[PDB]
């Protein structure tokens, strides 16, 4: 019922997992959901809804960047009355102690975007992950006993960042990893009194380049279980 | 050879047409190119290369938003040595005299993004379309005798814009239409001494909602011919 | 050994509780610590160190505003090798569902300050509370079974804010309460690979004015116990 | 009928050529217009109106800087119902391939001014030259067969720019030349649904100092003829 | 010896009076200086040097806007080793208690320009008038017993200001009058360890429109005498 | 009658001297005022009112930073109808010619705060000291024949400033000293049609570290006498 979604209210579960890659979503739909049904494929976005441990859960792509994820997340909350959105995906390690394949759970996300300043009267909005979702994720990691780091992430507008010193600065402040959507996502969830969260598997390290599926599967378990808890 | 493209240098034509929808690109690939070959489908992006009037031309999706298109455009220029990128797609009419289905050729694009300020020492960068591409497009429209408006466009970071007064302001300054990529695209082309341009078919009017394929096909002709001229 | 502290390295415990009022700190020192010794009273700041359940703990005032708390927090981390700083105090309720006397635990803090933009290359820094401290506080509340809300806070530079619409905006985004130090505190902790956190008792509601000690004592228990856990 | 103009509605032609130097305008008035009549000399601005190939055309000085040209341009459009303003003058080459005496036709103009952000809700306004005026100028150059470069210009607020790195940055993005008025001019034309344009003769190169009248006369021909076409 | 001045080092007095209008400067040169000699008329700027009470003093136009006055002032300080520049001219009353024809002596000048933020690491630079010049002016007014108000002025980049609420805001903060050069002037004087100052005669009131030469002559006396004192 | 003051309207003199240190205020109260009575000690702020040469005068602490002093100053003007506030204290020398123990009288104060931009529609507000207070202070210094420098000061939000180049920049523009309150103070005085001023004794030099009471006492005399004059 939207310019980017053909699904009707009800086609989506209250809990939706999203990742940038629409093909990764199709994969997750096939691989982890039982009886998954494609509910929306506008712009080949790959929107499915199935079940996990009997619970209804949807998975869909969100593209790259805060602008993209902002369209989808706002529609899902606003139109499809989705209650929870967990962002699963990859990212770039920033902190030196964070290594490739390490799983990271965002508490918050910084950004070089202007979106939040535009929504927050040009002030500093703390793009924070829903504490419930952060707890469910961390609990799920604990229960599964899957090591994972928890802290700040960075949603960059520039994948190829001209400001080469930013990386180092972030390291000094111990930002865990960098991606391109969380910062835009979190505030939207707030606006709708809904919940948002993010957990990514470090695909590489930006401050020095250093089996990769096991990490993805582990991140996916942590996410799926946390969804049940939510 | 990139994190978002599997194609090797050479798989892409010097002139590439891009649109947000990866399915629209597949459609254009099938519909308008002869012997199209999928050169890249990372993130289901839908990258093809074929020929038109015997000339090599590629078509690929670029997602939504300056962050997304910025990744692709930079890689195509930088890695695949693409010389020209024409953005074809839809947009929202802003000016009152601009109506749905009207075809628009961007001279430049404004934005509420921070990307260009980040690349231009926090100054006003005039995200301008390559004059060659603007000429080729306008000439193609003239030759084909297909009416089309030429002027400013707006690349919004917020599809659903909280600043409801912006629309009206843009109308006062006669911005033709609003989309989500041009502003990011144009400066990247400049940086690489390459060429960029945009031509969109107004899918709707934001200041008041007011066969749609004929307009698309007309926009597509104007673009394809302009590519030959380029 | 500083321009604002006479105490020598060692006079402060690894865990320090701070509040704006230097008299409140003296009160907490007397009331909750055993054998408290005034370690610093430069600018009548009221710095004490004593014990709680046998563990060493310091309490000191931090003044009002990010500039003030930024001087103290940086010195404590940098010079006195303090590992944890929990901010205890009052605040103004913003969210409609938050009421006077309700205890609030900050996950993060937004701000209309420029400090963080100055430290973060003019980007959005997510002033986030240390997850360990947020957990210890929430666990302590759970163990003590003392209801408390957890979410975003706002560190205003303007106690008397000229931008009368901000309050309402924050309510729309569900900011829990507003104070004047957290936002400055959190990033400094990050810079020093240390920990920071905040828990305040809502002294009033800014969107409509609506025994007060019981709430303070409850907040104080939650804080003291969380400190032991840390 | 204004604080900066004594001329009454009608004293100015629909097409007005302006340059910073009021003496250059007097020169152009004498040299290129037939039967020129001084219509305004408030602040010795040097406003004339005469004819060229029988068509009415005015020439006047506009001072230096966006603030100055903004006063004049707004009055001419608003009060004297001027339809077209072509800015003729000098500038500093920025691009390495651009040399002294080269004639440049602006497509758009960037700036380190705050004026446009003030008129555009603190967003990036693409100070673009009217496509009609850009075409008329380029056509006139083509018809006259006078080589001229077409691209971005920069309207600096600081002739003596403290940010010594800006120049180099602009070169990387291939800005053609730098002046001090276009950026302010273009948006005003838009606001009045009128037309603006600029064509300057490079008086020097800022990135390395490298008969000068022939270039001026050529630029002047291109401008005068383009005016007839407009 | 500059792009905007033909005079050689020595042609200008250590103390220079400047006003926007080049014709007003010629008038002041003729009217108030003995044996005035035109030292520079590039861009018809009208630069003279003569004597007053036997002391050498120059008068020259500076155009409109911070960009214009910034070129001249920097050259005069830098190249012509001018020690003092007093800005004389007109302005618009802002404060309700300030009336047309009232003479105003600026202590400082605010602005909506970006120039000073560009010179001051994007911080708030207090564009302040040299205390010596402010004293000399106020003393001269006192000695001459010519009533004059002393306080903040505003250097606008937009003579025709789109932000119609600014005026009222300035009134609330009691800004005395608005012009277009001081704010740019003052910081340049600082940079050169030189002196700058401003004294204007209110030509009109912006918050409500309410012999005019007597006021000008009085302002001129105050300025000339203050120059002798300097 | 405020959240930070228990004194009732009348407990404060029309002229109030404030310094960061609440203990310094108590000292000044004891040392320089006759029959001083503590009127407010909320947050141990140390508010006294006594007499000097028979005239009523109050002294109180204001904490550190613009946020802190902004709360107090606004309440004193607004609630306690205070007419004049003179800020006395310490500061850091910036200018090379300014030495430790030198007394400085602020004409204005720059800042890296965002407070004034928040009160001034994101424009440059010239945080200027009341000319009456600047005169009274300078006259008092002259009468007492106590050397003192007069010029720009800087109110930093970051005592420990990350932007290590700022210091040098300020030196180039000849900023006299740096503190943390003036910039916030001055504009508030304006808003209330009241008067504010500042005079500090340089406790150290930031660009190179170089009996200290004599300087303080001298600064205190200058202030007390200026208060009588006011
Ligand atoms: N190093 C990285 N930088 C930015 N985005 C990353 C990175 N690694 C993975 N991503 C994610 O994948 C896409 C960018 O390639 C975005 O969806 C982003 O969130
Ligand atoms: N009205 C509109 N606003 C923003 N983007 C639009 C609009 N219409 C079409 N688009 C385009 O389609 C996507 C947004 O739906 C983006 O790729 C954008 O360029
Ligand atoms: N409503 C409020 N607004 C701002 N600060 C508050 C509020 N309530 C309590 N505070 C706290 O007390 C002081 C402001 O009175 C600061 O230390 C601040 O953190
Ligand atoms: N190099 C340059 N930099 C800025 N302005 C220039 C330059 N060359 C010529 N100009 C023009 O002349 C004046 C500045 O000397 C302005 O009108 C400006 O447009
Ligand atoms: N009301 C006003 N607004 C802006 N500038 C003014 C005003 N009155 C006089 N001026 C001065 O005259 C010119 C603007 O007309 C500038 O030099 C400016 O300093
Ligand atoms: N060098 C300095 N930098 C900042 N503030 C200073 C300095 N010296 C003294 N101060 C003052 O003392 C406190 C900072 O230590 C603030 O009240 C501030 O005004």
């Amino acid at each position: 019922a939207t310019p980017h979604n053909s699904a009707q209210v009800g086609d989506f579960a209250e809990t939706v997992l999203m990742c940038g890659d629409p093909l990764r979503a199709k994969l997750i739909a096939e691989t982890y959901l039982e009886n998954p049904k494609l509910v929306n494929n506008v712009r080949g976005i790959q929107g499915y809804t199935g079940t996990y441990k009997g619970k209804p859960i949807s998975v869909m792509g969100h593209g790259m960047g805060l602008p993209s994820i902002c369209i989808y997340a706002e529609e899902l909350y606003s139109t499809y009355k989705v209650k929870t959105i967990i962002r699963v995906g990859t990212c770039g390690a920033i902190d030196m102690d964070i290594h490739t394949r390490d799983i990271v759970i965002f508490t918050s996300a910084g950004t070089n975007s202007k979106i939040n300043r535009i929504r927050f009267m040009d002030h500093d909005y703390p793009a924070t992950a829903s504490f419930d979702v952060v707890c469910a994720l961390v609990d799920a990691a604990k229960e599964l006993n899957i090591p994972a780091k928890v802290g700040k992430g960075f949603s960059t507008d520039l994948f190829y960042n001209p400001q080469t010193e930013l990386a180092q600065l972030m390291n000094k402040f111990h930002f865990l990893a960098v991606e391109m959507e969380s910062a835009g996502l979190f505030p939207i969830a707030d606006l709708y009194g809904a919940r948002a969260g993010c957990i990514c598997t470090v695909s590489d390290h930006i401050l020095h380049h250093e089996e990769r599926q096991n990490s993805f599967q582990n991140m996916m378990k942590i996410a799926l279980e946390a969804a049940i808890k939510l």
